[PDB]
């Protein structure tokens, strides 16, 4: 329908509006330049300047760990933004809005990594440098072990070749999603979950007419973002427990705080 | 200070923009007419139009309880809204504006209370109803146990005769308190509240420039406000578990849940 065809494009916008880098932009970056970091020395170079100008670290493992929990905060920060233009989101109650968020902001992130991501690293600061996935397999358990997975997920996400106009429907229906452990308005928030999926399936098969089961793929994929985000919730609040000098963002804690 | 001067008034017009019913309006209705109810036929007469134009209940003290429900909710909305008015609540990360309500929107609420109370009975319906104390205590176990200690602190709190203008940065800074568990941003909350109990105390003494010791007192209110909303939860827990049949507003479930 024509709604629908006006609410994809609305939500969108609100996905321009609220996160600067978009797959797009990488992807013209990634094809053909940014600062490469793949050791010790190199990362001492881009925070000397030439990507990025920290609670104290001690080891090269915690050091990455803290720009990965700077990054996704600030992620979590732009998709409250996005969040509040999602129609009908900001008419729920605020405790609604955040039980939503709390549970659905790291599997929005962990889905929008794919988008700065190949077989070989990621992009940092804006799309100036370039985080080698070898790298960070050589830090030490559990950081490792935290982020190789998230690598996996990306690199077969990207299979689908989805872009962001894709992308900012598939966010929000992460983020609109009805069962979440103790949301009040459940019909509700059901109800607009449907309107965003509807529009997502309309969007994907006018903006993908040859992708034969994409949309099912979509929602499969938000299944296995739920498992990929257990998963790291356990590893995250393991983390906390052993790894007593690594500190954890208060929003991070917040978020982990009674998760699964 | 003309800050301070200018902060109070600010408070106070939020205050005047969020709440239809005043302390000064009840007052001037209160004084000289409302409809009394004070049984079951005039409850049956008001609910049919001369106050009011509700789950299904079976006995008259359910149904009593789901009115205070009612007002209770619209007055948690209300608060909220206010709070978006109060400076720098706003700024705080939406989990901790979720935390300062949950746990001061009921001692708030007990306070205003008072703006509607005399020793007799209740304004009820923006002035068209007053519901008799003697009626509420006729009411079964446990709606009567958790209705008469409100009408206790209320009268004894209405002895400090503060008015709107008071009122408006006292329960300010009742849903800016810093120790309310799991904030994450304590400092934050404790300088904000800072300002408003500084802006209190040259208020008071603006307002009140006779009445000695009227600040620490409405310390002392605040403290007893929150320990009459612990019993209160307490009880509410307790009619949860034992009065199966009896609704609570899911709003009102989220609040008590894990609460004290
Ligand atoms: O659970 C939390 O919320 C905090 C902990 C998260 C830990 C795992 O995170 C990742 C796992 C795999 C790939 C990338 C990231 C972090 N991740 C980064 C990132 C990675 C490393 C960085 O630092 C260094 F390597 F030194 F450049 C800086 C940013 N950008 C991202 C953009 C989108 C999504 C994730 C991003
Ligand atoms: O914990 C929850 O949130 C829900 C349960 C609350 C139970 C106790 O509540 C009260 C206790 C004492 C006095 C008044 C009220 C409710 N209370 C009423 C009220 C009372 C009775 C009513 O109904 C009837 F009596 F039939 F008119 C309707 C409204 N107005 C209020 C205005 C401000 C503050 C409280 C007000």
């Amino acid at each position: 329908v024509a709604d629908l065809k006006a609410f994809s494009k609305h939500i969108y916008n609100a996905y321009l509006k609220n996160f600067n880098m978009t797959k797009k932009k990488a992807r013209s970056i990634l094809t053909g330049a940014p600062f490469v970091i793949h050791d010790i020395e190199t990362l001492w170079q881009a925070e000397k300047g030439l990507v990025w100008k920290l609670p104290p670290y001690k080891e090269i493992s915690v050091h990455v760990f803290y720009r990965c929990q700077c990054t996704t905060v600030e992620t979590v920060r732009e998709l409250t933004e996005f969040a509040k233009s999602i129609p009908s989101f900001s008419s729920l109650f605020l405790n609604d809005q955040v039980t939503l968020l709390k549970y659905g902001v790291h599997e929005a992130i962990f889905a929008m990594l794919a988008s700065i991501v190949n077989k070989d690293g990621l992009l940092v600061a804006n799309g100036s440098g370039f985080v080698t996935r070898e790298f960070l397999r050589s830090l030490r358990k559990p950081f490792s072990d935290i982020i190789e997975p998230k690598f996996e997920f990306a690199v077969k996400f990207n299979a689908l070749e989805l872009d962001d106009s894709d992308l900012a429907l598939f966010i929000a229906a992460i983020i609109l999603c009805g069962d979440r452990p103790g949301l009040m308005n459940v019909p509700r928030v059901e109800a607009i979950q449907d309107t965003i999926l509807r529009a997502l399936e309309f969007h994907l098969q006018a903006n993908h007419p040859d992708a034969q089961y994409l949309f099912p793929k979509l929602l499969q994929k938000m299944a296995d973002l739920r498992q990929l985000v257990t998963e790291h919730a356990q590893m995250m609040q393991r983390i906390k427990k052993t790894e007593t000098e690594t500190s954890l963002h208060p929003l991070l804690q917040e978020i982990y705080k009674d998760m699964y």
